[PDB]
């Protein structure tokens, strides 16, 4: 629980969802001041942002955005490190020149904090390039835990009983069956991968959600991005994997991915 007469916000907005609004702001820490980006509410919100900043309070890795508290004052208020860079769906169509090598790196990076998510037992469920946050050029985090679950210590799924979902981002068995895993948000990184090669294009361009799903049932995917290298879009379809039980997890894709980049590291030198 943070301290209101220690945060100083900016008035510009920058960025929204259904929540409310994303403003920068300014934390008096014990000595230093630490720069923030705030989420500021607009019942079911309340319950809703708690909840983001419970998963939040329990995660700990470089790749994950780092919650430094909430606040209660004119509306409650979800406190984090700024990631000066944004979205990384926003960065990449404006930075049209970074290169193939710079997106691998960012999206094991991605992979890196998905391994430990996995390994910790959350899901994700709103794993896109728009929750994808940049510190630097070459920095990324992950962040927006809203829909996100701690799964029981008998399950390796959350049931959903009811919603307004990213459709485009969800496996098949989210769609058919309700059931959300870590092979689920594999899945959703099989298509931030594409969006990151696509320079933040969206996906499956001019579908309505029940094409996509028409689309993948038929064994259809998206093609490969120009430019996009052969194994990454590889992985991709791996990602795209029909059936939750062949589906890679984390681990399996991260080491991929971590293998391949150092093979273009190589490349480069
Ligand atoms: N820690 C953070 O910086 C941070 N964390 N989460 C979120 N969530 C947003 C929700 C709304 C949609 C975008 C995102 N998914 N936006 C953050 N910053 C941010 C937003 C927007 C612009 C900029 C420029 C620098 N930072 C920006």
């Amino acid at each position: 629980y943070l301290d209101r007469k220690l945060l100083t916000l900016e008035d510009k907005e920058l960025g929204s969802g259904n929540f409310g609004t994303v403003k920068k702001g300014y934390y008096q820490m014990k000595k230093v001041v630490k720069t923030v980006a705030v989420k500021i509410l607009k019942p079911a919100l309340k319950d809703e942002l708690l909840a983001e900043a419970n998963v939040m309070q329990q995660l700990d890795n470089p790749y994950i955005v780092r919650m430094i508290g909430i606040c209660e004052a004119e509306s409650w208020m979800l406190v984090m490190e700024m990631a000066e860079l944004g979205p990384l769906n926003k960065y990449l169509q404006q930075n049209r020149h970074v290169t193939d090598k710079n997106i691998i790196e960012l999206v094991h990076q991605v992979s890196m904090g998905m391994k430990y998510l996995e390994e910790s037992n959350f899901v994700h469920r709103d794993l896109a390039a728009r929750n994808v946050l940049l510190v630097t050029q070459h920095y990324a985090k992950i962040s927006d835990f809203g829909l996100s679950k701690a799964l029981r210590a008998d399950e390796n799924y959350y049931k959903a009983q009811t919603g307004k979902w990213p459709v485009k981002w969800y496996a098949p068995e989210c769609i058919n069956y309700y059931k959300f895993s870590s092979k689920s948000d594999v899945w959703s990184f099989g298509v931030l991968m594409w969006e990151a090669f696509s320079y933040g294009q969206k996906p499956y361009r001019g579908m309505k959600g029940s094409e996509v799903t028409a689309m993948l049932e038929k064994g259809e995917r998206m093609g490969c991005p120009a430019g996009c290298p052969r194994e990454m879009y590889d992985l991709m379809n791996l990602c795209w994997t029909y059936d939750v039980e062949n589906r890679p997890g984390f681990a399996a894709v991260e080491l991929r991915l971590r293998n391949y980049y150092y093979d273009v590291v190589n490349h480069h030198h």
